[PDB]
């Protein structure tokens, strides 16, 4: 289920009947996702799955929140899983739109979460910049600056850093 | 080691004096493929890793077969893995050239292996397809058909299907 970014409070909402879903019911989300990584028994490629930990189901979907014609939604019983397979894993650009799950720097170092202010005290918290996707530890780029995606670091010595991603264009 | 894009009997050498490695001596390509995704205690992004069966031993890299500063040499002890992470999981124009390890077609079917002729018989033989990698049972589109990548299905009533890949810049 770690093969998956992980959106809390999160469900997907979709006003088109177009895009099929299919639904069920579980014990662990974990059983939601090694389900729609198999691709076991959907009428489609699943792209992200919802587990409504309220109603203990999974709600898969082909398309996720980058998917045209979607849009998300908060629900504190929800908690949304995308599929490491069809969230762009490289860059267009400087990166602005990258929201990838890459969180280390080109040297290794572990990304300080956006969220944290240890080791290193920063004005990038979520609240501020919106639709930034300035989550957990991931690499992004807020401010579409040159350097592309980067992140503050775990190391007290160094404060941030910019991180390895390729562009599309290799 | 199952979200590893395995290639037997290579390794990777380095033209740059630059790129730096890691090695170490362990029991398993297991064990090593565990610490690269996690991608703990390396001092870079590790983009693959090799396992030597001979000597037992793991060579995380901060590149892949795809990275300008390598080329891959034969050894019968050697077992390549690279990290879905780092593969371009997104299709440059037509798609000829995907990599991915997407198998799955745009209605939820499971690939056919490309080296099998069960359920269906073809002739798309990595041998009269090089430098296209019909490997496993992997979305290809080794005629760069404008169809896109695609395969054929595990369903005997589906011979062939496209693939649900996105296009990288729209």
């Amino acid at each position: 289920v770690h093969e998956f970014k992980k959106s809390a409070k999160t469900t997907l909402i979709k006003i088109d009947p177009a895009l099929k879903i299919k639904t069920k019911k579980v014990n662990t989300a974990d059983q939601c996702a090694n389900r729609c990584t198999r691709n076991k028994g959907l009428p489609f490629t699943c792209k992200a799955f919802v587990f409504d930990k309220a109603r203990k189901q999974c709600l898969w979907f082909p398309f996720n929140s980058m998917s045209s014609g979607v849009k998300k939604e908060f629900g504190h019983e929800f908690d949304l899983y995308e599929n490491k397979d069809y969230i762009r894993n490289c860059i267009i650009g400087k990166g602005r739109s990258y929201k990838g799950t890459v969180s280390i720097t080109k040297s290794g170092i572990k990304c300080q979460p956006w969220s944290s202010m240890i080791p290193h005290e920063h004005s990038f918290l979520p609240s501020s910049y919106r639709g930034k996707d300035l989550q957990e530890n991931y690499c992004r780029n807020p401010r579409g600056e040159e350097g592309g995606p980067w992140c503050f670091t775990s190391n007290p010595e160094v404060r941030y850093e910019v991180c390895d991603i390729p562009q599309c264009s290799e």
